């Protein structure tokens, strides 16, 4: 197994919710963490609050809209300049908005790809890095349909195909970078609350009760549980292209795509 | 079964390759077809050539970049103004380009969503339409990884999640619109040739032989075979949210997601 202690992590959407859980779990495991978020106030407050549990030198906050490509490039550069290295990238920022759905794709999918590629720019052995791990936040919505969130579902499916593909490319390139995704069920955060608002649901707002019924039936995961999954991916050297599911029913487990790579051609 | 004769189809990327096969198959079945493409010359030549087999009044050509949202809206309006109705939308335009990958997402995914939503704007029973069918071109790359085409793979996975989701939403809304996707193996067109060019493959150009080897092993489908799949979807009233695969091994067949909708939560 890989030891987390002393590694440098860049976590997007780290100011709150699952991102903040990731930052906390990483810090407890001895990592240094660059918290990256577009929410300036929540980001600064998050770092300030973390000073009480962790030495201030363990964290850095950088304000960044992940969908602004020059902003995101500048952010990676500042992180590497500050900590001297990059070992773990977590592309976690995401939103739910079926009304302004183009922006949802830009944040949820386009920015996961752009951040992944910047991670490879720094970490690939062939680019002068020493390898590392990139973890992309998908959802169960990356594997099954969501009638009330078709664009969110598209963005999450996008992450699964991209991640499995980039993981194979990394093997071919001998970049030493492992790429995995996490697909949680419902988690207790601000994204879950957005299903109540026409601002976020648009034409789908009338059907929101179907989601609420699901949440009542299956229950809600605590963000730390998702962080346990992240740590698992980081520590297990054999996981590349893994699609990790996390649910109330089965806890941490994996999508099984079988042992026949070209199944669908056969 | 639904009869194709007399229905009005809008086919994007209709100037060549699979889109043109779709237009030809639809015309033979008695449909009227709006051929939509950004390639002005190939589009005009395509309509001109089709006059030899079909009455000129069966076709309309409209130049349109599907990624330009105002252009695409204007295009739907011109189609409905011309033919008086819209029954079949085929979001088929797509590209392969891992270098300019943001544009690939805009064309392959964003424009499929934008066109789908415009199809629903016209065809939904709740918007004053009478229902219809929307067919989105995915690929086997929508269901399995492609090491040399991770963004193309992301775009195609996006279409599968979006399509299955929008199909469920249509049921909830009683829009009378069926939404399905087609996932072919390799097909003999200009997209297949693009794997040879660094312009289109970027960082993945060195690994192109792995794709070529696959093509040699599994063989190549003729575009008319894909058009047979399209006609099947249009004529079979029971197909909604179907993910149709078309391969040299099995011909036309379907991805089976099983009879347990919430499997992944259980
Ligand atoms: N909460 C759930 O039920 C659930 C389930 C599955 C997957 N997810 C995924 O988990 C990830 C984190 O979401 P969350 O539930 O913690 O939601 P959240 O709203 O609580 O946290 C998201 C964070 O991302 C930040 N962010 C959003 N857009 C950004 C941008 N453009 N640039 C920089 N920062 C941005 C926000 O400011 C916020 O701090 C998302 O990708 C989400 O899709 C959540
Ligand atoms: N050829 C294959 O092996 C294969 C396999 C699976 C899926 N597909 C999918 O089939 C669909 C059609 O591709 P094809 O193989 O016939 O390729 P093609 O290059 O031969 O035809 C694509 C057509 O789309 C048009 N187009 C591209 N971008 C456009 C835009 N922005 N606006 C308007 N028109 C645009 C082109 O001008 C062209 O006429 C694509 O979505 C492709 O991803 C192809």
């Amino acid at each position: 197994a890989h030891m987390v202690n002393g590694k440098v992590a860049l976590v997007t959407g780290a100011a709150q919710g699952i991102g903040r859980a990731f930052a906390e779990a990483l810090l407890l495991k001895g990592a240094k963490v660059a918290l990256v978020d577009w929410n300036l106030e929540a980001g600064v407050q998050c770092k300030a609050a973390l000073h009480e549990q962790f030495e201030p030198q363990k964290t850095l906050f950088i304000q960044c809209d992940v969908a602004d490509q020059q902003q995101l490039r500048d952010t990676f550069r500042k992180v590497v300049d500050h900590f001297g290295r990059l070992d773990i990238l977590v592309n976690n920022a995401g939103v739910n908005n079926e009304k302004n759905w183009e922006k949802t794709l830009q944040i949820n999918l386009v920015s996961v790809i752009s951040g992944t590629y910047l991670g490879l720019d720094y970490m690939s052995k062939q680019n002068g890095g020493e390898g590392g791990i990139i973890i992309n936040m998908s959802s169960l919505a990356g594997l099954m349909p969501v009638a009330q969130q078709p664009v969110y579902c598209a963005s999450k499916h996008g992450i699964v195909g991209f991640t499995r593909s980039a993981a194979l490319a990394a093997n071919l390139m001998n970049s030493g970078v492992r790429l995995n995704a996490i697909c949680p069920g419902f988690v207790n955060t601000a994204i879950l609350e957005s299903i109540e608002k026409e601002e976020n649901m648009g034409q789908y707002i009338e059907y929101k009760d179907h989601i609420k019924d699901m949440i009542k039936y299956y229950g809600i995961l605590d963000p730390p549980l998702i962080a346990n999954g992240l740590i698992t991916l980081i520590e297990d050297d054999a996981l590349n292209g893994a699609i990790m599911k996390i649910t109330t029913s089965k806890g941490i487990h994996f999508q099984d795509y079988g042992s026949k790579e070209n199944l669908y051609f056969q």
